């Protein structure tokens, strides 16, 4: 019920908790989101984590 969005821009950084019921959904508008703010990287999906990383 609960993510994590860490999207490094290389030179910056930054973390957020939102509480959804559809992480495949809003994973997937945040990620072409991102990418149309400038955010890009290396994203994954984390079980045990429940969190994802962006590296630029």
């Amino acid at each position: 019920m609960q993510y994590k969005l860490i999207l490094n821009g290389k030179t910056l950084k930054g973390e957020t908790t939102t509480e959804a019921v559809d992480a495949a959904t809003a994973e997937k508008v945040f990620k072409q989101y991102a990418n149309d703010n400038g955010v890009d990287g290396e994203w994954t999906y984390d079980d045990a984590t429940k969190t994802f990383t962006v590296t630029e």
